[PDB]
């Protein structure tokens, strides 16, 4: 390959154990999502794939996974850089909320076609209540960023730093680690593979294993859909 | 003050513990140097005292406080940067030693020579050996580096990533953090307060509490020395 991209989504968070919707409420990580991110560490280290540089979102759950994995594969020392537009996709007026909270507010036929959409965003989110990001100092520079998203809107705001930043780095040959979170990873794949709308909503990510793409000199992958580093693993979790 | 400029070191190393000289040797913190960095994260959020870019070494005793640190203060999501040039001194074929070998084979004129002088390296590590960096891959775009560092080398090598990195940083009116290692905070000290050559050697530096520096215009200190974060338990480094 003229260049190796590397894309790892985070273990599990707090949220993710209660079921509740998180989009950009910046949660932790649960001792099980640790014990995920030591071990896509030792699966970098184990074949030998160090990256020259880690991109993140802003987001800790995905910040402390790159760590934990760079820690346990003695490669702290790389260059970082981070960006909301790897961020999760922000879930609206449904950040904080549970299955059943939001199908009582806004019946079941809206949150069905929110859940699968690749086109409508749920409702905004109330500017300055408990879960919105608007007054957060880390989005000042976008206004506070948007008071909701759907999978479209990822695409969107993900692309300029694929294009713009990312490109570049693996035009240079570099091996990019990108440690992020369903969504934002989606949106990257869906440009890799050239999926289309439909494919993409429909689009499995499992956590923890890191998924190699091989691109040619066109940055086309060499293998459509990527490596897993433990496909037998993976297998199990798209299976499940 | 028109800029704020934040200094850490790091706790304890696994080789402090065991007290031999580790210079690049990428030793790892003991749970009580994890314990600093927590603490130092505490100091940080009670001063509200936020950085808006943190510089580290690549060092992983620098790297990893400094990530305990700003998961502590929930502050993890800023822009990092690292550089050789914020490593600690490189000691030489004293790295792995331990005063009483180093005493045995150079004698005890040199070993005390070494310690205080501002101009006289150690001798060079050999080449390829144990504790040597010089196939180490973050290292080679300088040539592996150097293979010995009195303190006027760290000055020297320190000066150009200060007035053309973190200088330009702290012109901006940005709160810069910087979290290295008693040598290269003491070349960074030197310039602040134009300490001389040989007021700087002398110069203790403790660990695990941040020194916050506030520059003028011309980014001279306001408080020469700069005001550590907790004053009271500084002046217990210092005394012992
Ligand atoms: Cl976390
Ligand atoms: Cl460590």
């Amino acid at each position: 390959n003229t260049a190796t991209l590397i894309l790892l989504r985070h273990g599990e968070s707090d949220w993710n154990a209660r079921n509740l919707f998180t989009g950009w409420v910046d949660v932790g990580l649960t001792d099980k999502g640790r014990a995920e991110a030591v071990r896509s560490g030792e699966l970098l280290a184990e074949h030998n794939l160090l990256p020259d540089v880690l991109y993140t979102s802003l987001l800790r759950r995905a910040i402390t996974t790159a760590h934990l994995a760079l820690d346990t594969a003695d490669w702290l020392w790389i260059p970082v850089r981070r960006s909301w537009r790897l961020n999760e996709r922000h879930y609206g007026a449904l950040q904080g909320l549970d299955k059943a909270v939001t199908k009582a507010r806004y019946g079941e036929e809206r949150f069905m076609a929110w859940r699968r959409s690749y086109d409508t965003p749920p409702p905004p989110i109330e500017k300055g209540s408990e879960f919105s990001q608007d007054a957060d100092p880390r989005y000042t520079d976008i206004g506070g960023g948007p008071l909701t998203e759907c999978l479209a809107d990822v695409v969107t705001r993900f692309l300029p730093y694929f294009t713009d930043v990312i490109v570049p780095d693996l035009r240079t040959g570099r091996t990019v680690l990108i440690v992020a979170h369903g969504n934002s990873l989606r949106a990257l794949v869906k440009h890799l593979d050239e999926m289309s709308d439909d494919e993409v909503v429909g689009l499995n990510v499992p956590t923890g294993i890191p998924l190699r793409y091989d691109l040619d000199a066109d940055l086309r992958p060499v293998v459509p859909g990527g490596t897993y580093l433990d496909p037998e693993a993976a297998a199990a979790v798209i299976s499940q």
